[PDB]
């Protein structure tokens, strides 16, 4: 009932009753809120409402204090002070940007821009408000009731009329009735049940609207520089493998937090797990937003770190299969590998946060509020894909606005930059180096002479809003008959529905760009599918073509990105 003002920390009894989060506002800051917004309900121990029976005046600007009681202009006694006077709202202990965060619906890019250019307290208010807004939107979607069960991987769905039907991909996980979480792909629909329950007729599926806890810890703790390595103990016997990262590993020990920008295949995994071998006594908690990123870090630890001193932290709600080779849920092991949402409350010599472009400011705050650590290391790449913003429909979110780390990396530069790509044929390294890395990314590999492009707009059909280009898949089919080395290729495209079609016609394994991130395949076939903003996004384009170790075929729709591709062009 009494806390600190989210804009200046000044003590107060005043909360805004109109803000979805109900932030504490001091008398000065609460005034400049209610005088500039549709927000006029103020809360104290008792709410600021006229006390006259049956009176419905709740607007703080139309109210007064009558002794220790509140009344409107129509009910106030002769001796009454206005609640809104000389730049203040009356409360105990007696912002433009706060107003925009408080009142925005989060459908505009400028909203996320402001959520990342504002003060640090207003970054937490923004992340709360947004995450709340994201959840109360999941209510807006219709329920899906099973009409009939066909097979162990297909059924027919009946959708609640009046309420819209959510996009039917992987980024939308339903809660089934709790028969465990479930996902669907396209009148027969393919069902993927986290728990193998023999789907019954009438059983209904609904989207998981989780309760948005409030944020306490900053996105980033304040930066500390040291004179010498602090609370860590280096080796002077350090494997030649990791000799390239010794100067970076010493920067990590001589700062509170550090930023590593690592373009595809520049040895992020290698750097993170090498940090443990360089400070071999140090307790490290390895965290990322996804189970895939954390399981990636587990595979690298398995190779180089002692398996006994490693534990994979899995929450009791088993959502996806993940890493098996460690001891599970031993929080006290020197090496702990855990998704941000499952982190325990503990401390660490070093916390390593990986896949930092996929992290929200909400994730940056949670991490700092569960883990107290001597050193924090932020590993990722602002030139890769951000967390999907399900509410954002107007404007494109630039990398400098993904989170506070990406903002740092794009403005003051990262602390450390892995600058040599060991994965990709030079054709791919040269293209993305120019596209997103201002020509600072170097090829270790030679040109493969197995990187082809083809400009072929084909024909764009849609399943709802997800795009399909059958002619582009026809061009791929033709290529495969003449290029049998590509039989093993991973088919990639920016659209599930295109991948679904390509799966049936080609029989190739299938990946969206967004699900391909952090993976690598010998051969990649990418069809752009459309000329949309989604399919032309340079971060997405970067990830798509940097999945390939040996070869890539890009069938393109965008003249620009086709011409940028430093690949051999094909005819037809
Ligand atoms: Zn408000
Ligand atoms: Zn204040
Ligand atoms: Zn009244």
């Amino acid at each position: 009932a009494v806390g600190a003002c989210v804009l200046c920390n000044s003590q107060t009894s005043l909360r805004c009753g109109a803000c979805i989060r109900r932030p504490f506002l001091c008398c000065k800051c609460c005034y400049d809120h209610v005088i500039s917004t549709s927000h006029k309900l103020v809360l104290s121990v008792n709410p600021y409402v006229c006390n006259a029976p049956g009176c419905d005046v709740t607007d703080v600007t139309q109210l007064y204090l009558g002794g220790m009681s509140y009344y409107c202009k129509s009910h106030k006694p002769p001796i009454s002070f206005p609640l809104c006077a000389n730049g203040q709202v009356f409360g105990l202990y007696k912002v433009t940007d706060f107003n925009a965060i408080a009142t925005c619906d989060w459908t505009n890019a400028g909203d996320y821009i402001l959520a990342n250019t504002c003060t640090e307290r207003l970054k937490l208010f923004a992340a709360e408000t947004l995450k709340a807004t994201e959840e109360t939107f999941k209510l807006s979607y219709g329920i899906a009731t099973v009409r009939e069960v066909l097979s162990d991987r297909e059924l027919h769905l009946s959708w609640e009329v009046g309420k819209p039907r959510p996009p039917l991909n992987r980024n939308y996980v339903f809660t089934g009735y709790q028969i465990g979480e479930y996902t669907f792909e396209k009148d027969a629909v393919v069902y993927r049940g986290t728990t193998t329950y023999k789907l019954n007729v009438g059983d209904y599926f609904v989207l998981t609207s989780h309760t948005v806890m409030p944020l306490s810890a900053p996105t980033l703790v304040p930066q500390e520089h040291y004179v010498r390595i602090t609370g860590l103990y280096p080796t002077l016997n350090i494997s030649d493998e990791f000799s390239s990262n010794v100067a970076n590993y010493q920067k990590v020990g001589m700062q509170k937090y550090s930023t590593l920008q690592g373009p595809p295949g520049t040895g992020k995994s290698h750097f993170a797990i090498g940090l443990a071998l360089y400070y071999p006594s140090a307790r490290i908690v390895y965290t990322a937003c996804s189970h895939a990123a954390v399981d990636a870090l587990c595979e690298k630890a398995l190779k180089y770190l002692p398996i006994d001193k490693c534990s994979r932290i899995i929450p009791a709600r088993a959502r996806v299969e993940c890493f098996d080779k460690f001891k599970v849920n031993s929080t006290l092991e020197q090496y702990v590998f855990c998704t941000v949402n499952a982190l325990p409350e503990t401390t660490a010599d070093i916390v390593v946060f990986d896949e930092i472009s996929m992290a929200t400011n909400y994730d940056l705050s949670v991490v700092n509020a569960r883990l107290r650590a001597k050193h924090y290391v932020y590993i990722g790449d602002p030139a890769q894909l951000p967390a999907p913003r399900t509410l954002l429909t107007k404007g494109t979110l630039e990398p400098e606005y993904f989170n506070s780390v990406c903002r740092l990396m794009k403005t003051i530069g990262p602390d450390m930059f892995l600058g040599t790509c060991r994965r990709c044929p030079a054709e791919i390294v040269d293209t993305v180096s120019a596209l997103v890395y201002d020509n600072k990314l170097k090829a270790h590999k030679d040109k493969s002479a197995q990187c082809f492009k083809m400009f072929y707009k084909g024909v764009i059909t849609h399943d709802v809003s997800s795009a399909i280009n059958r002619p582009q898949i026809g061009v791929v089919r033709e290529f495969l008959t003449r290029n049998p080395a590509w039989r093993k290729a991973v088919f990639i495209s920016p659209y599930n529905s295109q991948n679904a079609v390509a799966s049936k016609i080609l029989g190739l394994p299938t990946q969206t760009v967004d699900s391909s991130q952090g993976s690598e395949y010998d051969y990649v076939i990418f069809t752009q599918t459309t000329e949309t903003a989604h399919s032309c996004n340079v971060n997405r384009f970067n990830v798509a073509i940097t999945r390939a170790k040996v070869g890539i075929l890009c069938i393109m729709s965008d003249r620009d990105l086709y011409d940028k591709l430093q690949f051999t062009s094909l005819e037809i």
